[PDB]
């Protein structure tokens, strides 16, 4: 019967893989099919849209690839009577404001990334680094809101627990990528020979784990390295490996519920004209290191590892 759009901007990462199985999940349970389309620029975003009004959806869950297509998004779902869900990135009018009226489920975002600087600190002291000749580096992506609001909630949390203000050091990537961050970290590394151990702050796994590949071509070793990313479901095949590295473990958010929760969400809104609350944020969050990220992810559901 019902057709539903499921789209992403990254269908690499295993977490856009996982929302992908439990919107099926959904599916399943509420009598729907999923159509999974990748949507990796703007131009494909678009064409997707007319793509979904061809075989007959109704609407369509979407984390967009740019935030800034949002008007246009919905000009073309209001085009096709279609209803629109945003997940994980907010859409924001021409100016960078939010759309406050489309239905958003995201993560607390703040809130993770404070976790995020509050773990890092806590690993650097039982290392016991000097502050003296440690360093943050801060990959940032400042034009995605919710990788913004991750980043600065984790150097907040590294300055309110004292860590010195003038020593985070902020680079912008150019990609929410290995490639991207790595590029952006090996350019600060070389600019930077007085430090001796590194913090990474970075939006999620894959920009943290640039981080780190960048501090091993430099010649740092593992233990002089803290990184934590944040998704965790990517992080698992650099926590699989035999050793360890700078990439110390990941915060493990809910990608099963941003999957079936907007698809459940679409699907009652769609099928009983049932108003989704117009912001969902999700506050789940637990830290899966080498020790524990098996029994945490199949104590999850995500079952594998
Ligand atoms: O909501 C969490 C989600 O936020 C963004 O979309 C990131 O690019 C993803 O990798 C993921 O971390």
């Amino acid at each position: 019967n019902l057709k539903l759009g499921f789209l992403v901007k990254q269908p690499e990462e295993p977490w856009f893989q996982t929302e992908w199985k439990f919107a099926d999940k959904a599916g399943k349970d509420l009598g729907f099919e999923v159509i999974k389309i990748a949507v990796p620029d703007g131009e494909k975003t678009l064409n997707a849209i007319d793509s979904l009004a061809a075989s007959g959806a109704k609407g369509f869950v979407i984390c967009t690839p740019d935030p800034k297509l949002g008007s246009a998004i919905v000009a073309k779902a209001r085009g096709y009577d279609m209803k629109v869900i945003a997940v994980d990135d907010q859409f924001v009018n021409a100016k960078g404001k939010p759309m406050d009226t489309v239905p958003l489920v995201m993560m607390a975002a703040t809130k993770i990334g404070e976790r995020q600087g509050q773990e890092l600190y806590k690993e650097m002291q039982k290392r016991g680094w000097d502050v003296k000749e440690s360093a943050v580096m801060a990959i940032t992506a400042n034009e995605l809101d919710t990788a913004r609001r991750r980043t600065t909630g984790s150097m907040d949390a590294l300055k309110a627990a004292g860590f010195p203000e003038k020593q985070i050091y902020q680079v912008p990537t150019k990609s929410n990528d290995i490639p991207g961050a790595f590029d952006a970290a090996n350019s600060m590394l070389v600019q930077h020979p007085e430090v001796k151990h590194w913090l990474i702050v970075g939006m999620n796994d894959s920009t943290v784990l640039g981080g780190v590949r960048a501090t091993e071509g430099q010649g740092f070793k593992a233990a002089d390295i803290i990184g934590i990313g944040i998704n965790g479901v990517d992080a698992v095949s650099e926590l699989s490996k035999a050793q360890a590295t700078g990439f110390y473990g990941s915060l493990l958010p809910s990608p099963d519920v941003h999957g079936y929760k907007s698809s459940e969400m679409l699907y009652n809104w769609v099928a009983k004209d049932v108003e989704p609350p117009k912001f969902t944020e999700v506050t789940d969050v637990v830290l899966i290191t080498r020790d524990n990220f098996k029994e945490e992810l199949e104590k999850k559901g995500l079952g594998g590892k």
